[PDB]
């Protein structure tokens, strides 16, 4: 067996007596009184090791130093004094023996704090990638990854016993020409071909419908060679799953269960069900985005139909006018700042005015008081509010106002708290030609099938995103199962024939074979977890991440090959 | 929620008198007196539905064609006469409502034979790959893939149960496990490029060295390999690593974890612990260090027998080894045995006859001058014939062990179950019979035996590794070793590899930087999924439990890759394909 008898970091008072042999490396020393006091550290936590002076350990622990690597022989005493920032804190060890197995240059930054329950000082990103394997022994990354491991786990119990079976999908797959830059892999044996690395398993999970294995799950790795800004990683992981026989309702109702189940099993969060629902014309009315925010509330109004007879020539011809009441009297530089936020989203401007006992003050007051008992009652508006106007076209005044909504909540110190699911349902199918959303898989909605000729900018999708404090984590759509129908949507779209077989043309001809109705979702796992352990990038919620740049700073890579491994497989730098 | 109250391949005579709605593919239609009988399928088998002239669902029926999806509605009776060969052979749906939610064209290839409990013909797998969404329909290949759901989970529940931390690592890492690496263009610098990872093996070291003591994955590794063998350019392993381990503590907790594995997704004991044959041990006793443990016949060793011997191609060799087989060879038996001896660098086959007092055939005149050691070191009884391989050792012991594979097929024996062993104390070093170079079995960060580190520089061909493969039935399905944790040591073994000092910053400088910080003794394996569950499956590739793989060359005919790609795509790279 092993030389250990325990964990470091598992001691507690109900090992008092006992013998113990540990192992791990050495976070701390200090000599107190003419005794030596070691911090040991392993994955469990620390424990403080005590040598004293007639002990035959004496002169090792005196002479060890931080990130030693050691092996700890003594015995499980109580403490003088609990240290109740340690899990251990009511133990300690007495060195009988302490042998060293390891010496440790002294790292390029602390990684000791956090052990102690102590703040930890941010270091250079680029220097803890670089030092990446350093940079994983502090206390906050390590539970980043073993959280990671517990909702991956989660994911495998509560799918397993739905019936979903794992199926692990090509890595090597076929280039396409359409939409995001691929990878590229070459293919020795044969210089000008190429293999890609996967977009996502899109296809070939709609191929294991087909299949007939009616539901399909797989933690996929994704490569998209596209702008790396936006906290964007060369490649990042999805929790993809394909259901057979499912409408939308089916979906969503699977994967609110499968995510109350993982907070509830990986961080202990209780997630009531169902989470709530909005149309992507609801969200963008009002929050003026497709993720909304739901932590607070300060919905946009409009209040457009107000103004149809007001004066006031800019709110009187708008197409919409957005209203939001926030619950202070703002200064002119937040206003200002707001008007910013506004302004930088495409908007001619933003009005305000300040809400009195009586009536309005500031700004647009003057045009505001003819409408008073009704703008009251649209925005709910009370004394000492401040009320703030965007005129313009309606995508422009929701989602001007809707991210002056969001900047204002961090002006006003709103409290944002917990984890606010929500479905986003019912996006538009396409866009002005017209163009698709995600992929042209996405089934219309069968009530609005007729408009795809007649009216196609008001056809909605089977398709449905899953939104996590104003965060995109998911995405997903029924998928089209009848050929005919994917051809008239192509048809619609003007992809001609020639087209479609060379991006397609071996999926479109499985549809042939008896596709079932079939849909599906992936969540972003690495957005997911980043939101459930409050990191600012994916990167604090991946081993070994690329840097913001897309460079490895651990490894080096990218870096060039020897021309003789490249000229073996028949390319050149041109 | 679901239209669906049941699975179709579900249904048993407990739920005769419920109405139904079922959803699934038609396997065969079949028409009978103005009956319409349909077999629906789906991922549990067959339910016969009847569809009558009188029932609305009958205009329906009558439009539908194999491979058509349907969704059915109607009351589970008993089937006048049952068919035994079907879970549900005892009952059937009388269908009141039928919809058609798809059609389908015939297929290339049946589909619906295995779902019948039918023998299955056998396709052209280029075909079947060409459709494999299709081939995937078969029961047998279902089987296969719920099989590996099942043995992957097993392991997430068996590894997480022993505190092992699962870790996803890097696609796009660094330019290390004896093959070609797979490239990846770094578009913003031309001449730049990431490789995709032959193994996690230095990621899984430095998670070690990162403190998190016990990891795995189930990782995808990426070698371009000359395609021989069934090899497919990705594969898939177990990987795992441990810290504070001695080589004992690796084996015993993979013992442990095959034998859950086993247990939870095939139902089969693996009594423990598996047997252990040193490196030495199985080329003597077997000839090969993936011994198949399936069958008997072991190797034996007569060279000091034949000191004295008139046959100098005997009396000079360094090993003679002999073979007992209990049958007596024809001429072109013998011959094709000596062609296996032969293709592996053996001189020669020699042969004979037992017979109830003397010996019959090939070279039994040498044989009889010494007969009374040689019937109790061969065990040899009348009828057998004797085998023999004279030469260096370990040719001797690798041909005659080859041998021993063959006849095993040429005497039809019956190799049955799953017989694991480990093999262990691997050399540090292999010879490259070929290229007269010593070359290391495993990759360079796998420890020598701390007992022969003097023997590094004084003799660097007696020191052994703390190294260790996992075979099942022949076939090796693991490998792994105690890992270099002192910087010093690791350069050291780098220096014998001939790898000098220049070479080592390029290519691991990192990793040695690494073992500078306080590395802990750390060691771990790393399992073929792909071997081990065509194994189980007793399919004869792998290709068979992968869901979409390659064909021999590489290649996938399913999408059509690897393919050209538009010339302005590879400008945007950079590069340029060489002329010829
Ligand atoms: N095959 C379809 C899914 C389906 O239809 O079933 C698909 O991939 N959709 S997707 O591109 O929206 O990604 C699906 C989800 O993946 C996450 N994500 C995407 C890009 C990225 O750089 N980082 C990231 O984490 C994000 O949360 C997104 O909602
Ligand atoms: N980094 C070490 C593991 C360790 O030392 O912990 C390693 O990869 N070793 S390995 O190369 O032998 O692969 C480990 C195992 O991978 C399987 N296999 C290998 C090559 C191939 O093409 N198909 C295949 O199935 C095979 O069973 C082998 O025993």
């Amino acid at each position: 067996g092993m030389r250990r008898t325990h964990y470091a970091g598992s001691l507690r008072e109900t090992h008092v007596g006992e013998e113990v042999v540990l192992e791990g490396w050495v976070n701390r020393r200090r000599d107190l009184g003419g005794l030596i006091f070691l911090d040991l550290r392993d994955r469990e936590g620390l424990v403080q090791l005590v040598a004293h002076p007639a002990s035959p350990a004496y002169a090792t622990a005196e002479r060890v130093r931080p990130e030693w690597v050691v092996r700890a022989k003594g015995l499980v005493r109580l403490r003088p004094e609990p240290n109740p920032r340690l899990a251990t804190g009511r133990v300690e060890v007495e060195l009988s023996a302490l042998e060293v197995l390891a010496e440790a240059k002294t790292p390029p930054f602390p990684v000791d704090a956090g052990w102690r329950g102590e703040e930890e000082k941010e270091a250079s990103e680029e220097l803890r990638l670089k030092y990446r394997y350093l940079d994983l022994r502090r206390r906050r990354m390590q539970e980043n990854l073993r959280l990671r491991h517990r909702v991956i786990k989660a994911i495998w119990d509560f799918l397993d016993r739905e019936g979903f079976v794992q199926v692990e999908t090509p890595f090597l797959t076929k280039s396409t020409p359409e939409g995001a830059r691929d990878f590229l892999v070459p293919y020795r044996h044969e210089p000008g071909l190429f293999y890609a690395l996967p977009q996502s398993p899109q296809l070939f999970k709609q191929m294991l419908m087909v299949a007939g294995l009616d539901r399909y799950f797989q933690i996929a790795r994704c490569f998209r060679d596209e702008d790396l800004r936006a906290d964007r990683q060369p490649d990042f992981t999805q929790l993809d799953l394909e259901m057979s026989f499912v409408e939308v309702e089916d979906v969503l109702e699977l994967n609110e269960r499968l995510m109350a189940h993982v907070f509830r099993e990986a961080l202990g969060v209780e997630l009531p069900l169902p989470f709530p629902r909005l149309s992507y014309e609801e969200a963008m009315e009002r929050y003026g985005s497709d993720k909304p925010d739901l932590r607070f509330g300060l919905e946009l109004k409009e209040v457009g139909p107000l103004f149809r007879q007001s004066g006031f020539r800019v709110f009187q011809e708008a197409e919409s006018v957005k209203a939001l009441a926030l619950p202070k009297a703002l200064s002119r530089k937040e206003v200002a700042e707001l008007e910013e936020v506004a302004k930088r989203h495409k908007a001619q401007g933003l009005a305000w005015a300040r809400v009195e006992e009586g009536g309005f003050s500031g700004g647009v007051a003057k045009f505001l008081e003819p409408v008073r008992e009704a703008l009251l009652q649209a925005t709910e508006a009370r004394p000492g509010d401040t009320l703030l106007f965007v005129a313009g076209p309606r995508k422009v005044a929701a989602t001007a106002l809707g991210a002056v909504r969001l900047r204002a909540a961090d002006l006003l110190g709103l409290k944002r708290e917990g984890f606010r699911f929500l479905w986003v349902v019912d996006f538009p199918l396409l866009e002005w030609a017209w163009t698709y959303m995600h992929h042209p898989f996405t089934s219309p909605h069968p009530e609005d099938l007729p408009l795809l000729e007649k009216d196609p900018g008001r056809v909605r999708a089977l398709a449905y995103d899953l939104v996590l404090n104003g965060v995109e984590v998911g995405g997903g759509s029924i998928r089209i199962h009848d050929p005919r129908l994917q051809a008239r949507v192509f048809r619609l779209l003007g992809i001609g024939e020639e087209e479609q077989r060379e991006k397609f043309g071996f999926f479109l001809e499985a549809l042939e074979y008896g596709a079932p109705p079939h849909g599906g979702i992936a969540w972003g796992l690495d957005r997911l977890l980043a939101l459930m352990t409050g990191s600012p990038s994916i990167r604090e919620v991946i081993a070994f991440p690329k840097n913001k740049e897309g460079k490895d700073p651990l490894t080096g890579a990218p870096s060039p090959v020897p021309e003789e491994q490249l000229r073996e497989l028949g390319l050149m730098v041109v």
